[PDB]
């Protein structure tokens, strides 16, 4: 009903505003985890004598480089994302405040608004469903290249490769618990004035 629909928009967009910070924070845990993980891929690869365990450490190496730019991407869509979260709540209070008084160019920027923002979202879900299909691919690769040496470290690269997956296998959920907010607030939102 109407009151209780207002409610629930609210509701969602507050859930969705500590969504978005669990997605930001759960992001700058895994570039940490890049940064620790290339460390401990030129450790390994050092002390690599085999020329081709040598090459496959290093091309891992190459495209950990890339993760780490693409985290800056991911940083960015989840930071203009939140930007746009502030300036749907400021619409939105202003929305409720003053009505169709607010005139048309009000109405359409918090639907503007919510367009663009589920676009981010889904750029920022592209982009870490493409590092997490690299990071399943590494595991492979050590589990295949490297043995029991010390030097290789076996145990250590992988830990850290697994406990790496582990949290972008999360941070995906997250992003896609966050696309779903965003199409449950479309669906009050646009009954909210319906009966007014
Ligand atoms: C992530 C947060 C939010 C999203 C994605 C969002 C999205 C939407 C969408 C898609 C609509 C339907 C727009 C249309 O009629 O074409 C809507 C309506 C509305 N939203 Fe939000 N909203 C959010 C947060 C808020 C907040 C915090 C308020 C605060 C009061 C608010 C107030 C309204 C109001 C009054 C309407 C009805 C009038 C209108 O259609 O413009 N919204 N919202």
């Amino acid at each position: 009903g109407s009151p209780e629909l207002r409610q629930e928009h609210q509701q969602l967009a507050q859930e969705f505003q500590q969504l978005l910070q669990e997605i930001q924070q759960l992001g700058r845990e895994l570039l940490k985890g890049e940064l620790q993980g290339i460390k401990q891929l030129r450790e390994a690869s050092e002390k690599a004598r085999n020329p081709e365990k040598k090459s496959v450490l290093q091309k891992i190496l190459e495209d950990e480089e890339k993760h780490i730019e693409l985290h800056e991407t991911l940083q960015q869509t989840g930071q203009e994302a939140q930007q746009l979260l502030q300036e749907l709540q400021q619409t939105g209070q202003e929305l409720w405040q003053l009505g169709g008084s607010g005139g048309p160019e009000l109405r359409q920027k918090h639907q503007q608004l919510a367009q663009k923002i589920q676009q981010l979202l889904q750029k920022h879900q592209q982009l870490g469903a493409k590092i997490l299909e690299d990071e399943e691919k590494h595991i492979e690769l050590l589990e295949t290249i490297l043995g029991g040496s010390g030097g290789d470290e076996l145990r250590e690269l992988l830990k850290g490769e697994l406990q790496g997956i582990k949290q972008y296998r999360e941070l995906q959920q997250l992003g896609q618990k966050a696309q779903q907010l965003v199409q449950k607030l479309q669906q009050t939102g646009q009954k909210l004035w319906q009966l007014g």
